[PDB]
């Protein structure tokens, strides 16, 4: 069995029919007009991301969905901030593969859409599952192109969609299983399988003492679970001495507040804390495979968060790699203390740009929840190229504040140089990223919080509900436009 | 009793000391260097915010403050988002206007500091006390221009200084005394002294239920207190047909949350539940008071919200002007229920522009607290102008997204058309925002949801703690500009 997904424009006023895309119209053609035919016979149109299936159309696709793609010259939404005709094309895809993986067919032929990329991500982002601990699992569907003449297009679609997939099994991994080690041994055989011009450094405790990195190793102690530091080269540059460009993730693969415990509430979800590690890691991934012509180095600080006779006590007083103290004042608080670490030690590569990720505050999820990722830059420059890249990829990111105003609040410190938690509730993401600042010097720093899209519902219509592997994208656009531009 | 605040700058390198201001070099000389020479022995320079206080250096002037001004040259921070000088001219009249006042002098003469605008605001901000129902207050002190030629600038400020305390005034002053009744007496009053280009209309009752706010008289209905639905003209354009720009305020004069009542802590402050109307109202005074060459029109919708036999019930469907219809599944996201209403009458104007502000979400202060209000718009031009105006005023907005995905969280509804409530508690400044837009189909609508700024402890300079009335002068800017550009 072999499903076929088309897609239907919604019907112009200045057309007598809703058009179908080029590969729509030629399989009509090829039946006869069938397609139309039934299409017309089944009722209502088909709107942006609503789907109808037809059987027995042709003798090769007993199974047939159309999908409705919306306008066909959607654009660039103003409001939006994203291209609207890609994102038709996500949801529109990914809701026809999954009527087809519903069928339990095990292939499926993707419509192009006038847009083999955006296909290719609604079609791979829209079906995948981690379903590996599962006995029972839906059929595993095999997604093609659909004809082939868009191929490099389709291609980089499935490139993209599996690095954001990567970066959500990662993220989905129970913590038991995604261990610090084990993250590193994922991401390095991800990495080295992208390409050979890489260096991947799962550095030990040992190192990491030798380092000095005392805020990220108090925040590891309190667990048994060995910590590691893990350090990813991809040397893409034609030139081995170009500075690299690096990304560093919060890699808590799971977060239990340690002392300064959680609420039992949804806190499985936390085995996801090192979603910052997976978007960056699973971004350098991608860019490998891309075969970029840039240097990219990425950090990222794994532990766990955990509540024990030796775990980080409040009050206590750690010292940073860079020789600032910072006071605990909440366990809870742990991803900017492993990135004070992180962000210091990226400082040493003298790169071009220091782009972190973490899911890092509850305050950004309050306060844009999944609708886009925070960023925190002191570089406007920088701030617009993710922007311009996250309009391509409809993984949306959205402009925060670095004002003294939250410094001030995070600096205001009985015991240090630095609090670890702001003197007031308010504006958490914001002194969140205060705190952070405090460890870069550099003048093109981006943090983008992802706490927020760290999981998804329904809200991304071609994510099915778990952990969202967001803005994994972005960060691949915004690679390959540096490579690029930049 | 006169005292005298002097400002000097930090110490540029090139400098064997640090300069005073123009009028601190002439009345050092006035003393015949005396006062750089009680400097000198004092000790350390003044930093910029800092003062200190030499006395007897003239007969005139027994108390005098040299303030420190930090950077002569400071402009625009592109990091801040501010005009720096202007921010430290503030806060260092205000703090040596506070010292004068410590030391009871009645009346203080200030050193223009380059900007006799940002001096005034300073002073006349920073002197402002809510001390009506106290036995015991400061001394009232009078704050004049030092010198004769700052003399508009020194108004301009305190001016625009005298908008914001209105604001802060409205606010700050306790809900029993400040009941939707009084504050539409005391706009009134405030606006016809402005000016006699105006038209007050303090709605009762009748005339709102004569105009359909059943949303609006929803939450009303649960108080004792009259409601009403205050509606001020400000006719100032030259041709009386000139659209108008329409402003649009929360205004609980008190809210308990109703029958989804809050918690008993600091509760006190939903005294300024009606910050939204206070700002846009107090701001369309000041804008009478500079006679900007604009018709404005002010709409404040004001009433508690209390519990009671009678007030709005969880799960209540009300009916909004336009016809819409609204699930009340939390009676303490009132705020939106009366916009709702208040925005569809602002249609009605025929407005250029339609701007609304409300102390609307705790949200929005976990999202930016007081650093920036959170402005939320549909139109860039809008933005860009509000953005603009903030960078000179000091008092800072912050875009934040008016995307459907959060318009999606609320539509979602059980009962009616839109939910106050967003299905998720994600992002509730975002869904918020999107209920107001179900009320909006003006092509330039600005939302500021002001409760993050709703307070001030210590983070701006120049407000003693209590009540800020932000971004009252930001709106001042946005129309003085307006009236001169668009
Ligand atoms: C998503 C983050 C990182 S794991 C997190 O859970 N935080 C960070 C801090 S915020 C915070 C909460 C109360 C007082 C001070 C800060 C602690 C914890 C929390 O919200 O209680
Ligand atoms: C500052 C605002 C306006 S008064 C406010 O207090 N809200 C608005 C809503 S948010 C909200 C809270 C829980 C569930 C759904 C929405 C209710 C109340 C609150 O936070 O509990
Ligand atoms: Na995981
Ligand atoms: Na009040
Ligand atoms: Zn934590
Ligand atoms: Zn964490
Ligand atoms: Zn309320
Ligand atoms: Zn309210």
């Amino acid at each position: 069995t072999k499903g076929l997904v088309l897609g239907i424009y919604s019907k112009e006023k200045e057309e007598d029919e809703p058009q179908f895309t080029s590969a729509g119209e030629n399989f009509n053609k090829l039946v006869s007009g069938k397609l139309r035919e039934i299409l017309n016979i089944s009722g209502p149109p088909l709107k942006a991301g609503k789907t109808r299936t037809f059987y027995g159309l042709h003798e090769d696709f007993p199974s047939v969905v159309v999908v409705g793609l919306g306008k066909k010259t959607a654009g660039i939404d103003e409001q939006e901030n994203w291209h609207e005709g890609k994102e038709n094309i996500r949801a529109a895809v990914a809701a026809g593969c999954r009527q087809i993986q519903d069928l339990e067919i095990p292939s499926v032929e993707v419509d192009p859409c006038g847009d083999a990329q955006a296909a290719a991500e609604g079609a791979v982002l829209g079906l995948y599952e981690y379903d590996d601990l599962k006995q029972k699992r839906k059929v595993v569907v095999s997604a093609k192109l659909h004809g082939s003449e868009d191929q490099e297009a389709w291609q980089r679609g499935v490139l993209f969609a599996s690095g954001q997939n990567l970066a959500r099994r990662l993220m989905e991994t129970p913590a038991n299983e995604m261990t610090p080690t084990k993250f590193a041994e994922i991401v390095e055989e991800n990495l080295k399988s992208a390409s050979i011009k890489t260096d991947v450094f799962i550095r030990p405790k040992s190192w990491i003492e030798e380092q000095e990195m005392g805020s990220f190793l108090s925040v590891a102690k309190g667990s048994e679970e060995p910590p590691v530091f893990l350090e990813i080269h991809y040397k893409g540059s034609p030139n081995a001495s170009e500075p690299p460009l690096v990304f560093v993730g919060k890699g808590i693969t799971f977060d239990s507040g340690g002392i300064s415990i959680k609420a039992a509430a949804n806190m499985d979800l936390m085995r996801a804390d090192m979603g910052g590690a997976a978007t960056i890691c699973s971004a350098i991934v991608s860019a490998a495979k891309l075969d970029l012509p840039i240097n990219i180095v990425g950090l990222a600080p794994l532990c766990e968060n955990m509540p024990s006779g030796k775990a980080n006590k409040p009050g206590d007083v750690v010292r940073a790699r860079n020789g600032k103290t910072i006071q605990v004042d909440n366990t809870d608080a742990e991803g900017r203390l492993i990135l004070a670490d992180a962000l210091c030690y990226a400082h040493t590569f003298n790169p071009k740009v220091i782009i972190n990720a973490a899911t890092l505050t509850g305050a950004m999820d309050i306060a844009l929840g999944s609708g886009a990722t925070g960023v925190f830059t002191n570089s406007s420059w920088l701030w617009n190229k993710l922007f311009e890249a996250s309009i391509e990829t409809g993984d949306r990111v959205w402009r925060m504040p670095l004002f003294e105003h939250y410094t001030r609040q995070v600096i205001d410190c009985q015991l240090a140089d630095v609090n670890n938690i702001g003197k007031y509730r308010s504006a958490g993401a914001c002194t969140a990223a205060a705190f952070l600042k405090e460890f870069v010097t550099h003048p093109k720093w981006a943090h983008l919080d992802i706490a927020g899209v760290m999981t998804n519902k329904d809200e991304v219509p071609y994510l099915r509900k778990g952990m969202a592997g967001r803005p994994t994208r972005t960060l691949i656009e915004f690679l390959f436009r540096f490579s690029q531009d930049s």
